[PDB]
């Protein structure tokens, strides 16, 4: 099961300095023990990062295989990094078609554990992306419905209501996501949660990475609508 991790991704002033989770929710349920579980990953990296292995030139991540309870996951986190000096996006297709992708190569990309790895990876465990390539599988789509640094919330619904139509026409099961419901917003989870109802078996899951709550559930979910359709 190859499942890719989207949501609203860009420039600082795109995701009002503070972005909506999807490195935490992956890193949560990838190596969910506090000694691996990292609540600040950066996307503002050097050209020396950038060209590394984890990131390979890439504006996505490959955050590794699940092999917990008998189903294999292989995640990624598509998102957008941008220069530490310019801070402008990194030249790598816009944000939505990029995350979008059902074909994801690769070559010797290294999975990703944390900003410190990056341009030392020598330094950190180095395994590879499996055959360089993953034909993704399914969409986690990441909604943060926490007030989160005054975020222009009706913006966020837009950004992900693209996203989504892009996403719809690969006719690739879907599965969003609440992210930072420990701090969510009764307005934004029921604005949400009325999106995701105007929507065809779009299902939703409530989810904190911080608080480690109904992430396995969020990814068992989209597993179980995977194979509704492979079916
Ligand atoms: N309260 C709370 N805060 C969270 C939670 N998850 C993330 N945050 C905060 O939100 C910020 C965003 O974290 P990320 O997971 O990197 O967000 P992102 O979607 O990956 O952002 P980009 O990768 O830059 O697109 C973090 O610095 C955390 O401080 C959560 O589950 N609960
Ligand atoms: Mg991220």
């Amino acid at each position: 099961y190859n499942i890719s991790v989207v949501g609203l991704s860009g420039t600082e002033k795109e995701k009002g300095q503070c972005g909506i989770g999807k490195s935490c929710l992956c890193n949560r349920f990838v190596r969910p023990s506090a000694d691996e579980f990292h609540l600040d990953h950066t996307s503002v990296l050097s050209t020396s990062d950038f060209g590394g292995r984890v990131v390979n030139n890439d504006h996505f991540l490959y955050w590794g295989e699940v092999s917990r309870s008998e189903c294999k996951m292989h995640i990624v986190e598509q998102t957008e990094f941008i220069d530490d000096q310019t801070f402008q996006p990194h030249r790598s297709q816009p944000y939505i078609k990029r995350a979008a992708a059902t074909k994801l190569a690769s070559a010797e990309k290294l999975m990703y554990f944390c900003t410190d790895q990056l341009g030392l990876e020598q330094d950190f465990e180095q395994k590879q992306m499996p055959d360089g390539k993953l034909l993704v599988d399914g969409f986690l789509l990441g909604i943060d419905v926490s007030r989160g640094m005054n975020r222009n919330f009706d913006d966020q619904l837009k950004f992900v209501s693209n996203l989504y139509n892009q996403l719809a026409k690969t006719k690739k099961p879907i599965v969003i996501v609440l992210t930072k419901c420990d701090e969510g917003v009764e307005r934004y989870i029921r604005d949400a949660h009325t999106f995701a109802l105007s929507k065809k078996n779009l299902q939703v899951v409530e989810t904190s990475a911080r608080s480690n709550v109904n992430v396995d559930l969020a990814f068992s979910t989209l597993v179980q609508l995977i194979d509704k359709s492979r079916g």
